[PDB]
């Protein structure tokens, strides 16, 4: 039993809700919140901009030190950093950004990072400003993640389409 509330169950391990991931994290304080990161950990917009703003830019400060030491992530890769005031940990995961021409096949690799954590609060990878089809992203999530994932979908209209179109 965990403290996630109001989710629709899609499969044995995937749950979904129309919610703002920032507000969900502040309420639940999950062990792991997933950020929709880029390889430079430059948290400008979308989920990343929102999570960082909620940390008063502490996420960006920590991320800049991480990059200075380690260099950029790979598309499809991840790193674990602090969750600041939102969660114990933040798993920064880089899905492919279709608006950069990146290979959508890398979306499965991106979701594989979730399997290293027993329970996660997460967005749909490569959705929103990353330019991928969210229905496809949800499909890849369900077919790749085996650990317990609680998906927050910001847009109510998209959420309803995701639920009603889910196979
Ligand atoms: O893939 C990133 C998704 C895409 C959007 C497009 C419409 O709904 C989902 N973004 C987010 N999902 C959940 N919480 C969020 N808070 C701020 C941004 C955000």
């Amino acid at each position: 039993v965990n403290s996630f509330s109001g989710y629709l169950k899609l499969t044995d391990n995937v749950y979904i809700k129309n919610a703002d991931i920032v507000e969900e994290a502040k309420k639940v304080k999950p062990t792991v919140v997933v950020n929709a990161a880029n390889v430079y950990l430059k948290h400008g917009g979308g989920v990343a901009g929102a999570l960082n703003k909620a940390t008063n830019n502490a996420m960006q400060v920590e991320s800049d030190d991480y990059i200075a030491t380690n260099g950029p992530l790979k598309v499809g890769g991840s790193c674990v950093l602090s969750g600041h005031n939102l969660a114990k940990h933040c798993l920064h995961v880089v899905g492919p950004n279709v608006n950069k021409g990146e290979d959508i096949q890398l979306l499965k690799s991106a979701y594989e990072n979730f399997n290293q954590h027993e329970v996660l609060l997460a967005p749909l990878l490569s959705a929103g400003i990353f330019g991928a089809d969210p229905i496809h992203s949800l499909r890849v999530c369900v077919d790749t993640v085996r650990t317990n994932v609680y998906l927050a979908v910001f847009d109510k209209n998209l959420y309803d389409k995701l639920v009603s179109s889910f196979l």
